[PDB]
């Protein structure tokens, strides 16, 4: 709850109206915690990760993976035009994210990344 | 720990021979249940999931395929003719993945499958 919202206000620092929490999604048949925010016609789609929810980084990782990559499908034939991102903080990014398996795997997937700076609640960077 | 052993006897019944269980991997800076089996020269890696781990189906199925595409990825670089699947029984896949969004998951990311037969303990069919 505490890093959901810290992402949130890290988003509304820049200027983000969050429209929907949870975004909540349905398609073929499934129900798929996603913020919804739009800025000036621009919409985006924020999984928010802490990497403190289980074990390991790597456990986590798979799990944030996977449902990156099934709520990113899932967006594309309901709200093609919402971008989604992976929100991980800064520190996980400086350290997990710079070891060359998880840096290959983003590359490879595609995956667009929302670093946020937990200690100032703020936006650092957005990848790809 | 059933289902895996449910999986094993399964393999070893359709003259697989299990060589390292579990397979272990690391690569890329990460240590990464995975069951190594071989068969005249063939190699396999399976990840077995039962579909009572979570929550929901769906919940489980975000994990089960962020792992699957981050062991695939890891294995092309240590053993890249050791080709990965993911086992799932027989009710999950006539029920699960016979909806459209896991149907539709499975084959945009290109996902093999071994599916088994719990009550017997038997391979089903291969996917992919
Ligand atoms: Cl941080
Ligand atoms: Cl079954």
């Amino acid at each position: 709850d505490v890093f959901h919202q810290v992402v949130k206000i890290a988003l509304e620092k820049d200027g983000w109206q969050i429209t929907n929490d949870p975004l909540t999604i349905s398609v073929g048949g499934v129900n798929l915690k996603l913020i919804a925010a739009e800025r000036e016609g621009e919409k985006i789609a924020v999984e928010v990760k802490s990497f403190l929810e289980r074990s390991s980084a790597i456990s986590e990782f798979h799990t944030a993976l996977g449902q990156f990559i099934n709520y990113r499908g899932a967006l594309r034939r309901r709200q093609p035009e919402r971008v989604l991102y992976l929100a991980v903080p800064l520190t996980t990014y400086k350290t997990f994210f710079q070891l060359d398996f998880p840096k290959e795997m983003i590359a490879e997937n595609q995956v667009k990344m929302l670093i946020y700076d937990v200690e100032q609640e703020v936006i650092f960077q957005w990848i790809n």
